[PDB]
């Protein structure tokens, strides 16, 4: 009879992922295992954004004076959902205004467009306490945020590149449970919007054209556009057929005008850049919640905070213990605190545990299966003899391999490398 | 006639590192190049903390209700320097209370001590505007924070391990301008402190003993201890002989008591853990400021946002251009946005630029030297003939090497691997 929210709480209790406290309602605590997943997702997304999709990361303030939010139009649209800060300040619910400040700080040439900034800042929104639900709706969350500044003729290609990244995430790297794991909502001009209505109709026309050219299924979603522009909202469906907004792409002609943004064009004319807002995960928190809704805790290897467990058949057998300890040390790849040798960059480190509890071998196994370890590694007398480990995958326990220490090292590397 | 603050602003203007805006006084903006350095430092420290010094990273809320800060004793000690948050809330100036909440959420056995949590959360402190200076003193900053929960008999070894990490940073990996690049301030009981005076004298005795055993030079620093315990403050001296507090280690018997923290001991007795607070960089921002004070912008290779520049002698020569472009593509190691192949984990990517501006070769060189590129790579007709690049290091321009594409790839790898 379980809901998505309940599924998230069940997995979190089994794997020690997260916790909450009434001293900070709506703000999640990521415990070590929960934080490993969070950080892994961010590592993945940073790699795609920097070395494939042309983004440059920036780090921006969390609080801005009341004036910035008035200049942006946030203060009169959202201020009820905005935490005020007191010494006249607003705790940011969005990164965009900060990125406008960065754009307008230097002369900009058409030669550096499209200019793409990424930002993983924590955001706060004063969501009503009745709206709070697990990791899907929080008062504090992290967006894989990004703002693009381009020319009219670059809009289409930039949006298709955003859509390519979206497909890598939703239709290639991550399984979820249409052929596509999402549909698009075409979200149009809302009641309260800034800017002239002509510009708005043009932005909506550009977006519809791109939607049609993409060939992806979409739905009209009237009135749900941002206050600064219309958007494509990427909707995924949980197992209770309820839809959730994750990735989003927003076409913004309005903020550039309000920040008096300009760039020198090919003809030495000063012209306004167009701004595209975009997020792929949406928020890392909500994305994680939807992964869990699908995988029920059975993380893929590269993401799993429980990548492998090593289990000696006899916990008092020295030959088995040595062999198990040798492998754990190899796969964890840690250094001793006793010397001055630092951990080098780009080494591999795997989440590998050793269960030597004074418990029947059978129960230790069952324990590891409850935790969803990607791999179970057993060592008995025969394994000591061959100096080869019995290793089997979680979701295919019937088959198995007998591999050397070195072969497991390379196997785990290839898995993590390519997001298996 | 330059000050540290002025040096930071000069380097930042030359390398496009940071920016400020009056809409958010005391909060820094990290531009792409500035953010690269910031992120590199955090990557380095995470590796040491997770895979050498036994820390587990957590991610905690930024805002807590007034009650938490009252329970911790922060609200009556610091509340003037605390940004309040309004819907009864405090924007955190410290992570400790959150970590106490995490400790007390589960039954804890003596078997999991020392328990070590790390946290890179953004912190805010309402510093007086007259105290704001470059990156050394801000209203928003990131600590490489960490809290250790141990038993009385573990205190010494834990503090020596903290000191080992401090030496790796200040006396091995990073040059700065005593043999050691810091001295220690023994900071003692301040006017306003929580807890009984007997416990306080004991904490100070334990610390002095450890200080004496370490053999490191220290100075009495009366009254400057935290309100929860005495501390060892690691002081570095800028080139104007002014001292700055960076790393710190704080011995805390007090917070555990106020959060009713307990763990089951060897004898099934419930006992209070001791808490050690510690930071190595102090804040990433202030550490960066002190690096800049020393290096004057001449970053070591692994940290440099300008790792190499490739300069064709003749910008209209196709043979030279091809050879230059081949190398840039190799070293950057990017993927095209046009396919579904993701950037894999643990690949190498170098910050390598190509200067093909229509400018005399001589001036393009001079330009790169102004920016402090770690390596200058020149390609003329002879280099095309040999298919070998003329590569020279920044701080040793007189000598040079002629290397193939492959040899530069491996060279740059070895440099970044081992923090050269
Ligand atoms: C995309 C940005 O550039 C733009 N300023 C923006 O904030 N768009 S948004 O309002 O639609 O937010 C983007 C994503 O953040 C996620 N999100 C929004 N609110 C919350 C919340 N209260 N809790 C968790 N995630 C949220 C959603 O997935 C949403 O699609
Ligand atoms: C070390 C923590 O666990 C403890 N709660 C703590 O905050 N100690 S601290 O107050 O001494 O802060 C640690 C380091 O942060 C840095 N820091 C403190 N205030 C600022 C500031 N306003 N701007 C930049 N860095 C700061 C200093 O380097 C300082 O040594
Ligand atoms: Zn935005
Ligand atoms: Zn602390």
């Amino acid at each position: 009879s379980a809901t998505p929210a309940t599924m998230t709480s069940m997995v979190s209790q089994r794997q020690d992922l997260f916790m909450t406290d009434p001293l900070s309602p709506g703000s999640m605590f990521f415990l070590p295992n929960g934080a490993k997943i969070f950080n892994k997702l961010i590592e993945f997304m940073k790699l795609q954004q920097k070395f494939k999709f042309g983004f440059n990361e920036v780090v921006t303030p969390l609080i801005y004076k009341k004036t910035l939010w008035e200049k942006s139009g946030h203060w009169e649209n959202y201020a009820d959902d905005m935490f005020k800060v007191e010494t006249e300040y607003g705790l940011k619910p969005m990164n965009c205004p900060g990125h406008c400040l960065i754009f307008g700080k230097k002369d900009r040439s058409y030669n550096e467009l499209p200019l793409r900034f990424s930002d993983f800042s924590p955001l706060h929104r004063n969501e009503a306490s009745g709206a709070l639900s697990g990791l899907t709706r929080l008062r504090k969350f992290h967006q894989d945020d990004g703002h693009i500044f381009c020319t009219p003729s670059q809009v289409k290609s930039e949006i298709f590149n955003s859509l390519k990244l979206i497909d890598i995430v939703y239709n290639k790297i991550f399984p979820f449970v249409a052929e596509s794991n999402y549909f698009i909502n075409f979200s149009t001009r809302p009641d309260h919007f800034i800017g002239d209505l002509k510009v708005w109709n043009h932005a909506e026309q550009v977006l519809k054209e791109i939607l049609e050219e993409s060939g992806k299924p979409w739905k009209l979603n009237p009135g749900d556009g941002a206050f600064y522009g219309p958007k494509l909202d990427i909707m995924v469906t949980d197992h209770l057929r309820k839809t959730h907004q994750v990735a989003t792409i927003q076409l913004d002609f309005q903020l550039p005008e309000r920040f008096d943004l300009k760039f020198k064009d090919q003809d030495n004319s000063y012209k306004r850049p167009i701004m595209i807002h975009r997020a792929t995960f949406g928020s890392i928190e909500r994305f994680m919640a939807l992964l869990i809704d699908s995988n029920e805790g059975r993380w893929p290897f590269w993401l799993n905070p429980y990548q492998a467990v090593i289990i000696p058949v006899n916990t008092k057998n020295v030959q088995q213990l040595d062999m198990c300890t040798a492998l754990q040390k190899k796969l964890r790849n840690e250094l001793e605190a006793d010397d001055m040798e630092p951990v080098p960059l780009n080494d591999w480190h795997f989440n590998v545990d050793l269960d030597i509890r004074n418990e029947p071998v059978g129960y230790r196994i069952k324990s590891a299966i409850l935790k969803n370890y990607s791999y179970l590694i057993i060592v008995g007398d025969e394994e000591v003899q061959l100096q080869k480990y019995n290793i089997r995958e979680r979701d295919n326990r019937k088959s198995f391999e007998k591999l050397t220490m070195s072969q497991i090292w390379e196997k785990f590397i290839e898995l993590e490398k390519n997001y298996k």
